[PDB]
RNA sequence: CAAGCUUGAGUCUCGUAGAGGGGGGUAGAAUUCCAGGUGUAGCGGUGAAAUGCGUAGAGAUCUGGAGGAAUACCGGUGGCG
Protein backbone atom coordinates (compact mmCIF):
# COMPACT_ATOMS: atom_id res chain seq x y z
CA UNK A 1 0.00 0.00 0.00
CA UNK A 2 3.03 2.40 0.02
CA UNK A 3 6.46 3.28 -1.33
CA UNK A 4 9.48 4.26 0.80
CA UNK A 5 12.69 3.59 -1.26
CA UNK A 6 15.23 4.38 1.52
CA UNK A 7 15.02 2.75 5.00
CA UNK A 8 17.09 2.11 8.14
CA UNK A 9 18.02 -1.28 9.61
CA UNK A 10 18.25 -0.98 13.39
CA UNK A 11 19.89 -4.14 14.74
CA UNK A 12 19.81 -4.38 18.58
CA UNK A 13 22.39 -6.97 19.68
CA UNK A 14 22.03 -7.92 23.35
CA UNK A 15 23.73 -11.03 24.74
CA UNK A 16 20.48 -13.01 24.97
CA UNK A 17 18.75 -11.92 21.73
CA UNK A 18 18.83 -9.80 18.57
CA UNK A 19 16.07 -7.59 17.29
CA UNK A 20 16.33 -6.30 13.75
CA UNK A 21 13.87 -3.45 13.05
CA UNK A 22 13.59 -1.84 9.60
CA UNK A 23 12.32 1.73 9.78
CA UNK A 24 11.96 4.68 7.38
CA UNK A 25 14.38 7.63 7.53
CA UNK A 26 12.48 9.56 10.31
CA UNK A 27 11.98 6.83 12.94
CA UNK A 28 8.69 5.22 11.95
CA UNK A 29 8.93 1.41 12.07
CA UNK A 30 7.82 -0.75 9.16
CA UNK A 31 8.72 -4.29 10.29
CA UNK A 32 10.75 -6.22 12.86
CA UNK A 33 12.05 -9.71 13.59
CA UNK A 34 13.64 -11.23 16.66
CA UNK A 35 15.68 -14.36 17.22
CA UNK A 36 13.01 -15.52 19.70
CA UNK A 37 10.37 -15.02 16.98
CA UNK A 38 12.25 -17.26 14.52
CA UNK A 39 11.78 -20.50 16.57
CA UNK A 40 14.74 -20.31 18.94
CA UNK A 41 14.74 -20.42 22.77
CA UNK A 42 17.49 -20.23 25.37
CA UNK A 43 20.96 -21.27 24.18
CA UNK A 44 20.07 -20.94 20.50
CA UNK A 45 18.34 -17.54 20.84
CA UNK A 46 21.82 -16.01 21.39
CA UNK A 47 23.79 -17.54 18.52
CA UNK A 48 25.02 -15.70 15.39
CA UNK A 49 22.94 -18.06 13.24
CA UNK A 50 19.58 -17.15 14.84
CA UNK A 51 20.53 -13.54 14.31
CA UNK A 52 20.62 -14.29 10.59
CA UNK A 53 17.11 -15.68 10.32
CA UNK A 54 16.03 -12.65 12.29
CA UNK A 55 17.32 -10.47 9.49
CA UNK A 56 15.59 -12.49 6.79
CA UNK A 57 12.33 -12.80 8.70
CA UNK A 58 12.40 -8.98 8.54
CA UNK A 59 13.62 -8.36 4.96
CA UNK A 60 10.71 -10.68 4.08
CA UNK A 61 8.26 -8.43 6.00
CA UNK A 62 9.15 -5.37 3.85
CA UNK A 63 8.47 -6.57 0.33
CA UNK A 64 5.27 -4.51 0.77
CA UNK A 65 7.06 -1.16 1.17
CA UNK A 66 9.46 -1.96 -1.67
CA UNK A 67 12.71 -0.76 -0.14
CA UNK A 68 15.85 -0.61 -2.25
CA UNK A 69 18.59 0.93 -0.06
CA UNK A 70 19.16 1.06 3.69
CA UNK A 71 21.56 2.30 6.38
CA UNK A 72 22.56 -0.15 9.11
CA UNK A 73 22.74 1.11 12.70
CA UNK A 74 24.15 -1.43 15.17
CA UNK A 75 23.45 -1.02 18.93
CA UNK A 76 25.15 -3.43 21.24
CA UNK A 77 27.93 -5.91 22.07
CA UNK A 78 26.61 -9.30 21.29
CA UNK A 79 26.83 -12.01 18.64
CA UNK A 80 25.01 -10.97 15.49
CA UNK A 81 26.53 -7.72 14.75
CA UNK A 82 28.73 -9.19 12.02
CA UNK A 83 26.30 -11.93 10.87
CA UNK A 84 23.21 -9.75 10.65
CA UNK A 85 24.87 -7.01 8.64
CA UNK A 86 25.65 -9.64 6.02
CA UNK A 87 22.27 -11.34 5.84
CA UNK A 88 20.60 -8.02 4.94
CA UNK A 89 23.07 -7.68 2.03
CA UNK A 90 22.64 -11.22 0.67
CA UNK A 91 18.80 -10.97 0.95
CA UNK A 92 18.98 -8.24 -1.66
CA UNK A 93 19.38 -4.70 -0.36
CA UNK A 94 22.07 -2.13 -1.04
CA UNK A 95 23.91 -0.94 2.10
CA UNK A 96 24.85 2.76 2.11
CA UNK A 97 26.08 3.12 5.71
CA UNK A 98 27.12 1.00 8.62
CA UNK A 99 27.02 2.79 12.00
CA UNK A 100 27.82 1.85 15.60
CA UNK A 101 25.46 3.63 17.99
CA UNK A 102 26.25 1.77 21.18
CA UNK A 103 25.64 3.79 24.40
CA UNK A 104 28.85 4.55 26.29
CA UNK A 105 28.33 6.57 29.49
CA UNK A 106 30.93 9.22 30.25
CA UNK A 107 31.11 7.59 33.67
CA UNK A 108 27.47 7.75 34.72
CA UNK A 109 25.39 5.08 36.44
CA UNK A 110 26.61 2.40 38.86
CA UNK A 111 26.19 -1.04 37.33
CA UNK A 112 25.10 -4.14 39.25
CA UNK A 113 27.25 -6.49 41.46
CA UNK A 114 29.84 -8.93 40.05
CA UNK A 115 28.33 -12.39 39.72
CA UNK A 116 29.81 -15.16 41.86
CA UNK A 117 29.59 -18.26 39.72
C1' C B 1 77.62 32.49 82.92
C1' A B 2 79.52 35.98 79.13
C1' A B 3 81.02 37.18 74.05
C1' G B 4 81.05 35.35 69.14
C1' C B 5 80.65 32.27 64.24
C1' U B 6 77.66 30.14 59.94
C1' U B 7 77.76 24.78 57.89
C1' G B 8 71.96 22.88 61.30
C1' A B 9 67.21 25.61 61.54
C1' G B 10 64.55 29.67 59.65
C1' U B 11 62.84 34.95 56.76
C1' C B 12 62.81 37.83 51.97
C1' U B 13 63.29 38.09 46.21
C1' C B 14 61.93 35.44 41.38
C1' G B 15 59.93 31.23 38.79
C1' U B 16 57.92 25.97 37.70
C1' A B 17 54.71 21.56 38.24
C1' G B 18 50.71 19.44 40.67
C1' A B 19 43.11 14.68 41.11
C1' G B 20 46.41 19.56 47.79
C1' G B 21 41.93 21.89 50.51
C1' G B 22 37.25 25.08 50.85
C1' G B 23 32.94 27.76 48.31
C1' G B 24 30.23 29.07 43.65
C1' G B 25 28.73 28.18 38.58
C1' U B 26 28.53 25.22 34.16
C1' A B 27 29.05 21.16 29.98
C1' G B 28 28.19 16.64 27.45
C1' A B 29 27.19 11.02 27.45
C1' A B 30 24.26 7.42 29.77
C1' U B 31 20.27 4.95 33.06
C1' U B 32 15.22 5.80 34.94
C1' C B 33 10.50 7.77 34.61
C1' C B 34 6.50 10.95 32.14
C1' A B 35 3.69 12.52 27.61
C1' G B 36 3.25 11.71 22.57
C1' G B 37 4.04 9.40 16.98
C1' U B 38 5.44 4.64 13.82
C1' G B 39 4.68 -0.52 14.79
C1' U B 40 3.16 -6.13 16.27
C1' A B 41 3.97 -10.57 19.28
C1' G B 42 6.87 -11.34 22.01
C1' C B 43 10.31 -9.24 25.58
C1' G B 44 13.41 -10.10 29.66
C1' G B 45 16.29 -13.41 32.19
C1' U B 46 19.60 -18.20 32.69
C1' G B 47 23.86 -23.32 32.77
C1' A B 48 18.72 -24.36 31.63
C1' A B 49 14.24 -22.18 33.57
C1' A B 50 10.58 -19.83 36.19
C1' U B 51 8.87 -15.53 39.04
C1' G B 52 8.39 -10.87 36.11
C1' C B 53 6.60 -7.20 31.88
C1' G B 54 3.24 -7.82 27.25
C1' U B 55 -2.96 -7.81 22.49
C1' A B 56 -5.51 -2.91 28.42
C1' G B 57 -0.18 -2.75 22.47
C1' A B 58 5.23 -4.63 25.61
C1' G B 59 10.12 -5.00 23.82
C1' A B 60 12.31 -2.36 19.09
C1' U B 61 12.22 2.90 16.91
C1' C B 62 11.61 8.43 16.67
C1' U B 63 10.23 13.32 18.99
C1' G B 64 9.69 16.37 23.31
C1' G B 65 9.96 16.92 28.86
C1' A B 66 11.38 15.97 34.14
C1' G B 67 14.89 14.59 37.66
C1' G B 68 19.18 12.60 40.37
C1' A B 69 23.85 10.77 40.57
C1' A B 70 28.69 9.96 38.45
C1' U B 71 32.48 12.42 35.32
C1' A B 72 34.30 7.89 29.23
C1' C B 73 38.80 9.19 26.21
C1' C B 74 43.22 11.84 28.49
C1' G B 75 45.27 8.11 32.51
C1' G B 76 50.35 6.56 33.22
C1' U B 77 54.56 0.62 39.06
C1' G B 78 51.88 9.38 36.28
C1' G B 79 51.05 13.26 40.22
C1' C B 80 49.60 15.90 44.96
C1' G B 81 48.55 15.42 50.19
Amino acid sequence: RKQVSDGVAHIHASFNNTIVTITDRQGNALGWATAGGSGFRGSRKSTPFAAQVAAERCADAVKEYGIKNLEVMVKGPGPGRESTIRALNAAGFRITNITDVTPIPHNGCRPPKKRRV
